[PDB]
């Protein structure tokens, strides 16, 4: 890499790994459109397998960026509308609290207090229906944001219904394949297990467990190469030759709601660039990120703003990830680690690197 990128990356990441006791890490910097890769430590401690550019990490809720783009792509295809009632795609959802709850509300965590987690009890299609039927909103639709797997998870499941495809097939054929993300998976195949890092929680090797709406909310695994390519695609959607996918990416970066200095997209979250690093850093802390916050509707939504800091944190029990990019500067970063360490440490390291190269 250019020495500038090398030095800022290593001088920022080395201390982070030490301070947080991170077993393995991969970083990609996208600088003037081109990716540069960095890796440290172990994908598998016990088997002494190092982190490489081919190592798969659990993205956790960074998966919501894929779900949001896939939803965008369905909109562009004319298959769904964000203004559609939820019941349009799930007529069995007859409980009266659902009146006025649209696909927009589901995608943007504004349905009125859907929970962070789908309960472990919920397994079957009939279990899921019962869960949403029984759910009682704390707030009217479109008044408060409460970050929720159960909200965008349901969005993803419904958004693919008109296509006739499973969520996984839709994602593979409409997002992964066109973008040549050939080492990105909802379900890791046996042939790729050699590359699948272990997550580490309290020193034990762990992988994410199956759960209702897992694929939609937190279930994507990917390499640093594919995630750099994901960032590139979201940095420059006009280079994408598939019309609906290009359009879907733009819709995922539109600003639907504002709370404080942040704007809600589909999966992605955005702030105006230049950002106050204390906003993104402190703002990334859970329970500001996971707290109930009133939202201002952006009527109509602002199309993707180039001068934005666009980002998403994500975790699983054993993994911590972060992606951030600034379209205007052709600049971005992906940080993948096999330990779930605090969001603020991720965003601080990310800002230190991008601010230096900016
Ligand atoms: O191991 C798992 O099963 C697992 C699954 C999904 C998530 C996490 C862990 C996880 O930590 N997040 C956070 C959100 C979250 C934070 C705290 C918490 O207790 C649950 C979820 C995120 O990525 O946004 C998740 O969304």
């Amino acid at each position: 890499a250019p020495q500038q990128i090398n030095d800022i990356v290593h001088r920022t990441i080395t201390p982070l790994i030490e301070q947080q006791k991170i077993p393995g890490m991969a970083v990609a910097v996208i600088y003037q459109g081109k990716p540069y890769y960095f890796t440290w430590g172990y994908a598998d401690i016990a088997k002494k397998q190092p982190v490489t550019q081919q190592t798969l990490f659990e993205l956790g809720s960074v998966s919501k960026t894929f779900t949001g783009v896939l939803g965008g792509d369905a909109i562009a295809r004319g298959e769904i509308k964000l203004s559609d009632p939820t019941t349009k795609y799930w007529p069995e959802l007859t409980a009266k609290q659902w009146n006025g709850i649209t696909l927009l509300h589901l995608a943007t965590y504004t349905a009125g207090g859907l929970p962070l987690q789908v309960p472990d009890e919920v397994k079957s299609s009939s279990d899921l229906l019962r869960f949403y039927q029984n759910w009682q909103p704390a707030w009217a639709p479109g008044t408060q944001r409460l970050y929720a797997n159960s909200s965008i998870g349901l969005f993803g499941a419904l958004a693919v219904k008109p296509s006739g495809l499973s969520f996984e097939q839709a994602m593979q054929t409409r997002v992964f394949q066109p973008l040549k993300l050939n080492h990105t998976w909802i379900n890791v195949p046996p042939a790729e297990e050699k590359n699948y890092a272990w997550g580490y929680r309290e020193g034990k090797a762990v992988h994410v467990s199956p759960g209702a709406l897992d694929a939609e909310a937190y279930g994507v695994k990917s390499t640093i190469e594919d995630m750099a390519r994901w960032v590139q695609s979201n940095l420059k959607p006009l280079d994408i030759n598939e019309k609906t996918l290009q359009q879907g990416i733009q819709l995922a970066q539109s600003r639907y709601w504002q709370t404080g200095d942040m704007y809600q997209g589909l999966g992605w979250e955005m702030l105006d660039w230049p950002v106050n690093p204390d906003s993104i850093i402190n703002g990334s802390d859970n329970k500001i990120a996971l707290a109930a916050r009133p939202v201002k509707a952006i009527t109509p939504p602002t199309p993707a703003v180039r001068a934005s800091w666009v980002h998403k944190t994500g975790a699983t029990g054993g993994f911590g990830s972060y992606v951030a990019f600034i379209p205007e500067k052709e600049l971005g970063i992906v940080m993948l680690a096999n330990k779930n360490y605090p969001n603020p440490a991720r965003v601080d390291a990310a800002w230190q690197i991008l601010n230096a190269l900016q």
